[PDB]
Formats: structure tokens, sequence, C-alpha cells
């Protein structure tokens, strides 16, 4: 983001909660400078391989949503932003969410 409009504010860090095989399950803390009143919180993810061209967004009514549609032992590189009446607002810190493995894996 630069030369944008003044958005409202942006998740420092994304904490993780669980996560399935065809799906994943995070969370963040809520802003405290959101500029105003935060309607929703939309989410990117897409494919470590793909690019943001070809990625999927969606939004929650809360700080706690999760991703469905994803296979099995496959990281996504999943992103949480400030959505207000004003604008919309930067992302929070990258983050990189693998689902579930049916191999398995011998330490970690």
């Amino acid at each position: 983001g630069s030369s944008g409009s003044s958005g409202p504010s942006t998740v420092p860090i994304m904490h993780q909660v669980s996560a399935t095989m065809r799906s994943i399950t995070l969370s963040w803390p809520q802003p405290e400078q959101p500029n105003g009143i935060i309607l929703d919180y939309e989410i990117r993810y897409y494919e470590k391989e793909h690019n943001e061209f070809n990625s999927s967004m969606a939004r929650s009514q809360t700080n706690t949503a999760r991703i469905d549609g994803l296979r099995p032992g496959m990281v996504y590189v999943v992103q949480v932003r400030a959505r207000t009446v004003a604008g919309y607002g930067k992302f929070s810190g990258k983050m990189c969410f693998q689902t579930l493995t049916d191999s398995g894996p011998s330490s970690g």
C-alpha cells in the first residue's frame, strides 16, 4: 500500500486455533485504531505457488474465520484485513498455514 487514502488500522500478527484436511481455522486480535466502525473482516488465501491474481477472497462477521476448499498437506498464504464504512484496510502480517497431512510425519 502506497499513496493511498487513510484507511483503518491492521492486525500486527495472526494466530491460528485449528485446521482440517480440507479447511483451516485462524484468528486475529481486534484493532484499536479502526478509524471508525469495522463492518466486516475480509480474508485472502492462495496457493503458495499461485499469485494474488488467482486467489480466493472471503470475509466474516468476526475476528475468527475458517477457509474451506483446500488440499491436504498444502501451504496456503492467508491474510486478514480491516474494512470500514470509510474504506478497506491494509492486510495483517503475512502467514503460512498448512492443512493436515495423512502421510505420517516422523518428527515435527
